[PDB]
């Protein structure tokens, strides 16, 4: 029993984190095969960052301007190039700890584990959802850039996130490992803001199913609803639309618990309109939306890596 | 900035997790140097659930009755002994991935990471706290016994928990790595129940300090309190007593934020009286008690 916000075991990724220094800036890099990946803004001074011309900044750099340390072992950089907002440093040694991995780009509402790193050293791991406004509600201090986000699927690590910056509201923004930002952001010191966020409806439903599996069922009711009726309510409450594919994805949990998605949607409708009335669900007084349906199945089944 | 329940990176512990089989029972072991540690109840049969005589059950076992598998490799068990409620299987290979480590017994309120494991392989990592009633609120399925809890400090893993059992309320009970249970529990299936659980007050206070550090001040007030008046009120909400040791521990965060410890105590008293009135603190609509003072300073300031 029990239900916790749970990250993937991070060992396969820890073996890949290195320290990258350029000039006065030190941040983290991801060492896979013979390439170290990191944010291209590593090459900027603070005044460069105001309006950077990255290709121009980069051509002046020599390989020896990139100091890469793996543990207390220096790595020799033998080439450098940029892909979108990610710098690729070719090194002379393949990482012997390179795991089976892919680069994947995730969709808003999907979750992943963040391995928060400083000076190349893994320091903490936690689970994040990609918000509908393409930010993540992370915990990152100065020096955390280049920390990465990932899932594990069988024995394959899927890297989906690299950390780049903090927005003025304290939420976080970055790229996939191919250097494409999640969200309408740019790697520049300039006024940027997250759009108004919304709640991940399919994830809330998944978490209600988690609650039921764990014995927490006071919110269940006799009613059901329609997708159209439910989505009208969800729109009212800044909840993402529930689509037919979401319903299909929850199918397993609907068959396992006896509560159909639209049956549970009627529970969620009533929670939105009437609140929780002093009660909690899995120890929370808020509706939790950072567990996907797969997260709930995986945790309530004990899948391993 | 930001504030999240964060776990230690699990790799140093993943490299120590093995599978231990005795008879039809399989659970997890911790392999450090040439010893595998696991719950002694791995030797129980279905007849031995209520009143096992572990000394009598163990003397009947041979080394080859213990099957220990590290990844794809079988380890040879060359000796075995019992320490309190933990079994120590000597093996013929030192684990080449053994980290710098120590065994530490923790006090209630302390936090640690759990690497939930099944069949010797890691499933996930999460953060939790030793409750005042010496249980933990874990996430554990059948087969998770022998999963461990730990902190990491620089490069050194401090093992503080190993999982033995789930109580009827769905909370979890276990031992330190010397095999001594946390709390009044025993590794028997006889009726056992945790004491009533209370909120870890010093940790709530630390978390309020974390909220101020991250820029939230809405819950502060102009009042202070004596320590005794604070405890008299807080106990009525099933909060643990706040001791002078706790006030001292909160000294650093008090200085950092400029809010005296008993001033923050008065803010907490008002929150208990008022609720949140639809607001949140660091993303929660409830007061959070599974961040220690040490945790808050680490998460907000780093090393
Ligand atoms: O919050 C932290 C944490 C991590 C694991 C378990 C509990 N808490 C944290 C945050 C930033 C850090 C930076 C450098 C070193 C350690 C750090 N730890
Ligand atoms: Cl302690
Ligand atoms: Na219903
Ligand atoms: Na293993």
């Amino acid at each position: 029993s029990g239900f916790r916000k749970m990250a993937f075991p991070s060992g396969k990724v820890e073996g890949c984190m290195v320290q990258v220094t350029c000039g006065t800036t030190t941040l983290n890099g991801l060492w896979l095969d013979d390439v170290v990946y990191c944010p291209r803004h590593v090459i900027c001074t603070s005044e460069d960052m105001l309006n950077p011309n990255y290709e121009d900044l980069l051509i002046r750099k020599s390989n020896h301007n990139f100091l890469v340390q793996a543990g207390n072992v220096q790595l020799r950089v033998i080439g450098h190039s940029m892909q979108n907002c990610v710098l690729k440093l070719k090194v002379d040694t393949a990482n012997p700890k390179t795991p089976k991995y892919k680069f994947v780009r995730i969709q808003p509402g999907q979750t992943f584990s963040v391995l928060a790193c400083y000076n190349g050293s893994p320091s903490g791991v936690y689970q994040c959802a990609m918000r509908p406004n393409f930010t993540i509600k992370g915990s990152f201090l100065n020096g955390s850039c280049g920390s990465v986000g990932f899932n594990i699927d069988y024995d394959c690590v899927s890297f989906c996130y690299m950390h780049h910056m903090e927005l003025p509201t304290g939420v976080h923004a970055g790229t996939d490992l191919e250097g494409n930002f999640y969200g309408p952001f740019v790697d520049r010191q300039t006024a940027q803001a997250a759009g108004t966020d919304t709640t991940i409806t399919v994830n809330v439903l998944a978490w209600l199913y988690a609650a039921v599996i764990n014995g927490d069922r006071w919110f269940l009711n006799r009613f059901t609803t329609t997708l159209n009726d439910f989505n009208l309510v969800a729109m009212k409450y800044n909840y993402e639309p529930l689509t037919q594919d979401h319903v299909d994805i929850l199918g397993p949990l609907s068959a396992q618990t006896g509560i159909a998605v639209l049956d549970m949607c009627a529970s969620l409708k009533e929670l939105l309109q009437n609140g929780m009335n002093g009660r909690t669900i899995l120890g929370s007084a808020l509706l939790e939306d950072e567990f996907t349906p797969f997260d709930v199945v995986r945790q309530c089944s004990g899948v391993t890596f």
